[PDB]
């Protein structure tokens, strides 16, 4: 089946932050006036037992002292009194700052992700589910003992420290506009959980990773060659971006054979993005988006789906929407019919002024990459003593 996070106190804690609004409220209420809500299993975030086991369940990855620095400036901001000279100095040091800054639920807000990205591994092991879906996570940002881009807890790194802890390898896919640094500085040393990213890499542009560094690295100790990223110049549109990582994909896959696929999905490459980089659509005749997410699917590996950036708020509930529908149909195998007209339900006005579904717009490096990335995997499968026919996985170029 297919699984869906969400329920009532976790809307309300994923639509209280100052960035990204009531987006996650926008998502579910679209994927339930197209109907799509009877087709799907609800995935409840989990609980804990008690305050030390929740502590016990972050901290497989975050410091303490930094998950300490979080709850305080929830506290802190709770207060009206503002923060003292030396509690500036605490938060700083955690980059509790910036485009990271505290807010009245942050602690709440941040731990709702961990505790549905966590509920989503949970249903894939205990195999209720072949595939769940997550909208509220995809934090790709967050470090050990700092916050970034916007993500203070990194519920991807903790669904898949959870989903290795279940030998199992997992392939982590990450479609977002920005590199994911966090997740692939997580596993850095690790070669039983390989991360890809493709994103847009420029100087100047977050967060710098990514690309060619002051060579390519590619991961260290037993995890060497097991970090792969393909950063793609500006302008670039659906069929060239599909073509840059298509080959990519099914490669990672013949060669690693994943026991789970993770998807961070952000949805800033959109044409729509106020970034206005990527011209990525989510038309479906096709969406750069939609022929990774079927391409992914096609495997029949159990995979976990997660959201991320995506600051047009109605287009990206009018891409994950469609991705939602998607999966449904390319894992129950009824089929899926969408109007292309919005529904009439509680945000609707957002999406006008036409209300259609498709959003509103108007459609060599790469090979030197391809290249590159054949003989890093061709050097992960010889160091982890994997077998595979090269020329099978050559001829995907
Ligand atoms: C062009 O419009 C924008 C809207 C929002 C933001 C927010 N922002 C600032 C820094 C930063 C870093 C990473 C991400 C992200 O989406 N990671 O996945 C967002 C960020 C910037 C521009
Ligand atoms: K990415
Ligand atoms: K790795
Ligand atoms: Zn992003």
């Amino acid at each position: 089946s297919v699984g869906i996070v969400y329920g009532d106190q976790y809307r309300q804690l994923c639509c209280s932050s100052p960035k990204f609004g009531d987006r996650y409220a926008l998502v579910m209420d679209l994927i339930n006036a197209y109907k799509l809500i009877p087709e799907l299993s609800r995935v409840p975030p989990l609980q804990w037992d008690s305050p030390s086991r929740m502590y016990e369940a972050v901290t497989a990855f975050h410091s303490t002292e930094y998950v300490d620095a979080l709850k305080k400036l929830q506290m802190l901001h709770c207060e009206e009194k503002e923060l003292t000279a030396d509690d500036e100095l605490l938060m700083d040091s955690f980059s509790l700052n910036y485009d990271c800054p505290g807010f009245p639920s942050v602690f709440d807000y941040s731990l709702a992700a961990v505790q549905g990205s966590l509920a989503a591994a949970s249903a894939l092991i205990c195999r209720h589910c072949e595939v769940v879906i997550n909208w509220g996570g995809g934090w790709h940002h967050a470090k050990r003992s700092e916050a970034s881009g916007f993500c203070y807890l990194n519920d991807i790194v903790l669904a898949i420290h959870r989903l290795v802890s279940s030998q199992t390898r997992v392939l982590y896919v990450d479609l977002d506009l920005h590199h994911g640094d966090g997740v692939e500085e997580a596993f850095w040393y690790s070669p039983r959980v390989v991360t890809f990213s493709v994103h847009h890499a420029s100087p100047g542009f977050f967060p710098g990773t990514g690309t060619w560094n002051m060579i390519f690295l590619n991961g260290a100790g037993r995890g060497r060659f097991s970090a792969f990223n393909l950063p793609l110049e500006e302008g670039i549109n659906d069929l060239d971006w599909s073509n840059a990582i298509g080959p990519i994909l099914d490669s990672l896959n013949i060669v690693i054979q994943p026991s789970y696929v993770v998807v961070q999905c952000g949805a800033d490459c959109l044409a729509t993005d106020p970034h206005r980089i990527f011209r990525l659509t989510n038309f479906y005749p096709l969406s750069g988006y939609l022929y990774a997410i079927k391409k992914i699917l096609s495997w029949k590996v159990p995979t976990l789906i997660l959201g991320g950036g995506g600051y047009n708020f109605p287009d990206t509930a009018r891409l994950w929407t469609r991705v939602t529908a998607l999966t449904i149909e390319e894992v129950k195998g009824k089929k899926m019919t969408i109007s292309p007209e919005i529904p009439e339900h509680s945000y609707f006005s957002r999406y006008g002024p036409d209300f259609e579904l498709d959003i509103d717009y108007f459609p060599d490096s790469i090979q030197k990459h391809h290249r590159r990335i054949l003989e890093q995997l061709r050097n992960y499968a010889d160091l982890n003593k994997l077998i595979y026919d090269y020329d099978q996985v050559y001829q995907l170029y």
